[PDB]
């Protein structure tokens, strides 16, 4: 799968996007890769902050589905008109598919002011598709209409704003993108890419919480979220343990909550004074787990737009459960193995790390009562 390697691009804090083509003749658009949603939604109107947009009138193969959608979020929101059209991926498999498309006609706090993408490729399952599960997601259509195997994998690499890159391998796994072995965790339910975190460790030390807390109300793997988001009780326990672990220098209480930055002298970044973070995921076999481990390079993010100088704490509290965002996924090569209801983790060949430590995917470990860690 050499032709799909390095097919993702982006800027720091603005997500990873892939080039796609929509309509006949083909209109080129840059589309955010999003494992935490399920709509293929593109800007269909001349928003002043978008570079490009989908012009339905120019497409001979566009079919109107005569149905609106209104999708609000915690802050942002979009509205659009449903349809279908012929979609392709230039740096993907040599195929063309009839996919559902939400033509976004109005939005607020959805598009990023001066990013280089014009839509979202929701890669999750139909259950969370707006307006309902009858709207077939893009990847479900691709698999049905072609011989592309029912899996994809993401290598998100990370860094005025720094220019990031990566790979979305569609229909397979590229072994040059990871070191060591892939370790697999079951997809608990096919809606989001839901998983079960069974144990958390900060600097080798267990938080010793009831493992329902770790997955309350769920844990997901989400390429469309920056932070490692943790449930409130888990976040407090984690921050307290990170604080005790990093007692070289002291910071204000606003830094841990993401209410302010922290800054050092230029080119004197203290990585060594912060701990590694380990999440134990449920394994393939009864009573078996494995642990993925991230470095401070993943969760202390350099912020480039100040007016490496300054940094932000990219672990935050959530009321929507755990979200294993870019902070997690920049450490690992992630295989979304839909055909076998599982998600693979391996150490990524492009993850940022120092001379002393690296990210890791280690196992197997014996953990009891792992199914009790799920929330219902
Ligand atoms: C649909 C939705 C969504 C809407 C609009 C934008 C974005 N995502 C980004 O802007 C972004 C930024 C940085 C990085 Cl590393 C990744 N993604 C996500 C809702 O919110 C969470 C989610 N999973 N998907
Ligand atoms: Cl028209």
């Amino acid at each position: 799968f050499v032709e799909m390697v390095d097919n993702l691009r982006g800027k720091s804090g603005q997500g990873y996007y892939v080039e796609m083509t929509v309509g006949s003749p083909p209109q080129t658009l840059n589309i955010l890769v999003d494992t935490g949603s399920s709509n293929f939604a593109v800007g269909a109107a001349p928003h002043p902050f978008l570079h490009r947009y989908y012009q339905r009138q120019l497409s001979s193969t566009y079919r109107d589905l005569r149905k609106g959608v209104y999708v609000p979020y915690t802050q942002g929101k979009w509205e659009g008109e449903l349809g279908t059209d012929l979609v392709s991926i230039p740096h993907g498999p040599n195929v063309t598919v009839r996919a559902n498309i939400a033509a976004i006609t109005e939005s607020d706090k959805f598009f990023i002011n001066g990013s280089n993408w014009e839509g979202i490729l929701g890669l999750a399952y139909a259950e969370i598709a707006r307006p309902d599960d009858s709207l077939e997601p893009f990847f479900d259509s691709l698999v049905k209409q072609t011989h592309v195997p029912n899996l994809f994998s993401l290598q998100l690499c990370g860094a005025v704003l720094a220019s990031v890159g990566g790979s979305m391998i569609i229909g397979g796994i590229d072994h040059s993108l990871y070191t060591g072995s892939l370790w697999y965790t079951p997809i608990r339910r096919e809606w989001y890419y839901e998983v079960i975190i069974v144990r958390v460790e900060i600097n080798g030390q267990d938080l010793k919480m009831d493992c329902k807390e770790y997955n309350y109300d769920k844990s997901i793997v989400d390429s469309g979220t920056t932070n490692l988001r943790l449930p409130k009780k888990v976040f407090e326990a984690a921050v307290k343990s990170i604080k005790a672990a990093s007692s070289t220098e002291k910071f204000p209480d606003g830094f841990w909550l993401g209410e302010q930055l922290v800054c050092w002298q230029a080119g004197t970044t203290p990585w060594n004074i912060f701990p590694v973070i380990s999440l134990y995921l449920m394994g393939e076999v009864t009573n078996q787990s494995f642990r993925i481990t991230i470095l401070p390079q993943q969760y202390l993010r350099p912020v480039e737009d100040v007016a490496d100088d300054c940094y932000k704490f990219a672990i935050s509290q959530s009321s929507t459960g755990t979200v294993m965002g870019a902070v997690i996924m920049e450490g690992f090569y992630v295989v979304f193995d839909r055909a076998r209801k599982r998600i693979g983790f391996a150490v990524s060949a492009c993850h940022v790390h120092d001379e002393f430590r690296t990210a890791a995917v280690e196992g197997p470990f014996v953990t009891l009562d792992m199914e009790d860690c799920g929330y219902n």
